[PDB]
């Protein structure tokens, strides 16, 4: 009787936080949608520092706190996902942890630059995934972060 | 006495690979340079598989056996690094691995795009960096392979 209970949390990896409101109307539809489930989003700009490097480093401690990172890996400033997100990722992908993607474009890499090469023919990743091969880890690559959430669910239980 | 003696390895993170060559100019600079300190170079392309988790997996593990990473965090597509090499430097980071970069262009974000934002009004960060933020961690960014394998021999002796 009265048992301590784990409260699910997920790292919320993506560019949001580069948009004009840093994020505020992507991170609260995911503050909704994760509400209902009784899972904790741990959000980039969460009690946000002013140096890099402690911002940095509270980011990583998220993503050693979490029991997933659902990551937005969409096209930014181009065909390619966000660094700091790819990093983000990384870092998760060396923890062991729990990994979910989504993309607002899935085409194959060679399907979005139209070609084997880019504009300056350095070479297009050719092995039908929608962007760098080492950020997919065999888990499906979902269209969307609700999708994402949802294999969360099915697969990281109370 | 025939003691066992630890040869020292460095991972080289960098787009290089998507180079005309696959990376091999670079990449043979890479082995004479690390060659005159009995240093191992792990290059991404070594031993190379043809399925996309195989090749993934043994740059994680290469990660894993590296005493350091020298990154190369150079504009890849635009101003931004390249997002397989961020995934790697979050890997060895989550690892706690000695974590080295360089760079072509060490001007801060804000004077790379010549504004506080993007084209398409995104934001761009602000903490007098080259890069992303979480590429980041408090050494300084070098200007080149070079220089970053002279910290590496100054700091990581035999
Ligand atoms: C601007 N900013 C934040 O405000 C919060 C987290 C973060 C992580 C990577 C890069 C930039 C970031
Ligand atoms: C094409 N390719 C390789 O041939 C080898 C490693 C590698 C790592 C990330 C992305 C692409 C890669």
């Amino acid at each position: 009787h009265h048992h301590h209970h784990h409260m699910r949390k997920i790292y919320i990896a993506g560019p949001a936080v580069f948009n004009p409101d840093m994020g505020a109307s992507y991170y609260n539809k995911v503050r909704e949608l994760l509400k209902k489930e009784n899972v904790m989003p741990l959000i980039p700009t969460d009690n946000e520092a002013t140096e890099a490097l402690d911002i940095r480093q509270k980011n990583i401690q998220m993503i050693k706190d979490c029991d997933a990172v659902i990551a937005d890996l969409s096209p930014f400033r181009g065909h390619e996902p966000d660094c700091g997100t790819a990093f983000e990722v990384g870092c998760a992908a060396a923890l062991n942890k729990m990994v979910l993607t989504f993309t607002s474009d899935r085409r194959n890499m060679r399907e979005k630059y139209g070609s084997g090469v880019d504009k300056d023919n350095l070479r297009v990743e050719g092995f039908g995934l929608p962007f760098n091969l080492m950020l997919y880890d065999g888990v499906e690559v979902f269209d969307s972060f609700e999708s994402a959430f949802k294999y969360f669910l099915a697969n990281f239980p109370s």
